[PDB]
């Protein structure tokens, strides 16, 4: 039968300049009462302390790309990237990744400079995660809450939340890095509260009926237009800017070059752009991710068969 | 009679993560033709090369606070802040500050994460600068173009543009640091073109009739609410957020504390908040600047008496 989630973490500041999670984590470390439910208490964690102190995404390496078994399992060294060192600590705290000692669930908080609104990023189609999203949607009529299915292309998962048995990322934008907006802070805070409510209901044995829902599944990235030297030759087109999750159709403009020309989408199908013009993605060569919108059937989670 | 402005510079990337100026400066260095007018050609300059390369505001010290006579005149040292070293180079290029060798005019380009729209920041009430703003307003009906008079409180001016005999800052927001928006890029680009048009007209001997206009004069800053340790205890209130240049009246809410309480403005007069929730200003302890809106009379600039 159903195993309750008793070891639950909420991580903020995985990227040190994403301010909602930074300040929620700091606040809850001073005031943990908010994270307590009848069946469990969630542990708040500031994921990247040094980056947070410096208010930057990362010091040496992206922490949210440093949690592969290869990194975690490798022999230490004084000259290791700071974030590799910190990944190993999180592995001790919340893992070890891939063993029975790992936490039951980690909720990881993110901001984006893209106009995403509320987005749950899941690295698998695990039905619990889809039920969680569905619950948030129903708790918030008229507020988009979208599930972005981002399955790792490589061999190894790499994210902070992947350390635990299961987990999910709550991402909210748009918000400039290093800026804390009251509106996003409060909303993220209430959504976390609701996610903890959900886990509590689950722990109490609530039946979650099977249902269908639309999700967005990652197809790949499109890079900024570049010169031969890889310097920007333009940026996201005004008609694409801020239109995350909206249909992008072949023939439609996606970039405006500095020379004044328009670049058109040359794909065969309508896709759904996500994370359009994210500051942190310039160096990753990503102007946006392409996703396909798909209707999936989510099995029931019942206490008994 | 009238002295024409023949040595004119446009500086971008004074802060390395403010993307319009960074990319305009880089573009114009490759394609200077755009900066040429019949009577003069403006020199594009990337003000902070190392910060720009790292995409950060500054390395050691804010370049736009490093151009005091004290810094510029002090004896060099290997252990000098990078930006102090670079300030001295700009002093060689565009100055020396306070001598007859200085450039006639420097236009310095900025972005802000605050919802300022188009703002010209002037460090004095020099009539040329007010005529320039008035010209931009008339060239752009229905587009706010506001003059922010920011006279240095201290003894010494400190900004990159203060190196020249005269100058002004063109600031545009909102834009996240490290993000280039097509819309702001194009608009800043056209406004620069118009500013160069203005200088050309001036050089040709055009009479500029006296006129009146509203400007915004700096009164001082209000800091974020803090704990005894100086950590944020809250942020800009949702009703104040994004309302730059709008009236702020005593009794109105300016902050939302994490504890949930509202903080009200306690001033005696209606003021006009500017640079509300700028990322770079957190460390400067500035949540917003207070300004007074004043109608001033601008004398004529005529070719002859
Ligand atoms: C803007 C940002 O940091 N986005 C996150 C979103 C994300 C990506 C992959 C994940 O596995 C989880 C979250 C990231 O790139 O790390
Ligand atoms: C966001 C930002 O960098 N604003 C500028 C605006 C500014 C301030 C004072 C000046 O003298 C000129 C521009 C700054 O603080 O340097
Ligand atoms: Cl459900
Ligand atoms: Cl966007
Ligand atoms: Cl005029
Ligand atoms: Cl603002
Ligand atoms: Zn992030
Ligand atoms: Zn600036």
């Amino acid at each position: 039968s159903r195993e309750p989630l008793l070891r639950v973490a909420v991580t903020g500041g995985t990227h040190g300049n994403e301010m909602c999670g930074v300040y929620l984590a700091r606040y809850w470390l001073q005031n943990p009462g908010e994270l307590q439910r009848p069946s469990f208490s969630a542990m708040p964690v500031l994921a990247n302390p040094a980056a947070t102190a410096a208010c930057c995404r990362y010091l040496d390496r992206d922490l949210n790309r440093s949690c592969t078994l290869t990194f975690l399992g490798s022999t230490a060294t004084p000259d290791d990237p700071y974030e590799v060192k910190r990944a190993r600590e999180l592995n001790q705290l919340l893992g070890p990744k891939g063993t029975g000692q790992a936490f039951d669930f980690t909720l990881d908080l993110h901001n984006t400079t893209a106009n995403t609104g509320v987005c749950l990023i899941s690295e698998s189609n695990i039905s619990f995660n889809l039920h969680l999203c569905h619950y948030l949607q129903r708790q918030n009529p008229g507020m988009p809450c979208r599930l972005f299915l981002y399955e790792p292309a490589g061999t190894e998962t790499f994210s902070v939340e992947s350390i635990s048995k299961n987990g999910i990322c709550l991402a909210m934008g748009p918000q400039p890095q290093g800026v804390l907006r009251a509106d996003l802070f409060s909303r993220m805070r209430a959504l976390v509260a609701s996610i903890l409510d959900f886990i509590e209901l689950f722990n109490q044995g609530m039946d979650l009926p099977a249902f269908e829902m639309d999700i967005y599944r990652n197809l790949g990235s499109v890079d900024f237009p570049r010169t031969a030297d890889g310097d920007l030759a333009g940026t996201v087109h005004p008609q694409l800017q801020d239109h995350d999750f909206e249909p992008l159709r072949p023939g439609e403009p996606i970039f405006k070059l500095f020379s004044g020309e328009d670049v058109l989408y040359e794909g065969d199908s309508i896709v759904y752009p996500v994370f359009i013009n994210e500051a942190a993605y310039y160096e990753k060569h990503v102007a946006f991710l392409k996703s396909e919108k798909i209707r999936v059937t989510v099995p029931a989670l019942l206490r008994l068969t």
